[PDB]
């Protein structure tokens, strides 16, 4: 029997759950095989770890780019946005209290709880750092970033020539965050659960898993989201440095498609990435909540 092996973003562990069914729906006897990791360690198992995929979905395609060309891929296709929320339940401390204007306030409370992935594993975790650290242009207070992650994490923030904000990402170990503030996962799907059952009160992720959780949520200014194209210019005055160097800049969440040029199945790979990008992979991921680009 053929197997059809795809690594995707936490994030789209919905929509590709969808697709997997449709597809072997449409393919008698293939099985679609998937593993879900933050979009950076999806890409890093096949350029660094030696582990090979028909498939490589990733929540910012720029990894593609960055990390896979020309070694192990040669293209990528954009097929999908997204926009960056804080969710949260009816549980959760000062729900009914918060909104677009105060999040920030209520995150400093110091019986606040928060969570948000690891910034050298997954997109989600560097664009709560990018998301936080925009907020203080946003809201005139150049204290919510220090305030929120710089006094509970091991991150650092320098001001480059430019005037960007570059933040550093040390090593996952030595992330080391405040545990009475901070739950860290390795992608930001891992964190589900925590803010289901109360152990954190709100977290960093995007809009289409709050919905597709039946999260509550506070939508964020369009400048600093990540969710608009008209905002790019906005976006991109703050960067995160992973440890092992490699910089991502802020910009609007578009995910991106390749097919490995080591994949094993490139053939049956051609036609799951072409259910992907037509009609039936473009309802899914609109009933889920990521609009297209
Ligand atoms: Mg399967
Ligand atoms: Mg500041």
């Amino acid at each position: 029997g053929e197997v059809l092996t795809v690594f995707h973003a936490g994030s789209l562990s919905v929509p590709f759950e969808e697709l997997e069914a449709e597809f072997e729906a449409q393919h008698p006897g293939v099985d679609v095989q998937r593993e879900a990791a933050g979009s950076a360690q999806s890409v890093r198992k096949i350029t660094e770890l030696g582990k090979k995929a028909d498939v490589l979905a990733s929540a910012d395609y720029a990894l593609i780019p960055s990390l896979m060309v020309p070694e192990y891929a040669d293209w990528y296709a954009a097929f999908a946005r997204n926009q960056m929320i804080l969710a949260y339940t009816n549980e959760s401390k000062y729900g009914d209290e918060i909104n677009t204007d105060n999040w920030y306030e209520i995150l400093r409370r110091p019986d606040v709880r928060y969570g948000f992935s690891n910034p050298n594993d997954d997109p989600a975790g560097y664009r709560s750092q990018m998301v936080t650290q925009l907020a203080e242009s946003y809201y005139n207070d150049d204290m919510i970033y220090d305030d929120l992650m710089l006094a509970n994490t091991g991150m650092t923030l320098t001001t480059e020539e430019n005037g960007t904000a570059l933040i550093h990402v040390p090593a996952s170990e030595e992330i080391s965050p405040n545990t009475s503030k901070i739950m860290l996962r390795s992608m930001e799907v891992e964190l589900s659960s925590a803010l289901e059952t109360g152990e954190i009160d709100y977290l960093y992720i995007y809009r289409s898993v709050a919905e597709q959780h039946g999260f509550e949520y506070v939508a964020l200014p369009p400048a600093i989201d990540l969710s608009s194209l008209e905002y790019a210019d906005n976006y991109s005055k703050v960067q995160v440095e992973m440890v092992n160097g490699e910089v991502v800049t802020g910009s609007p969440i578009v995910y991106g498609v390749t097919i490995p040029n080591n994949a094993e199945n490139s053939e049956l790979a051609t036609e799951f990435v072409a259910l992907l990008l037509g009609e039936t992979g473009q309802q899914i991921f609109i009933e889920n909540g990521q609009p297209p680009i």
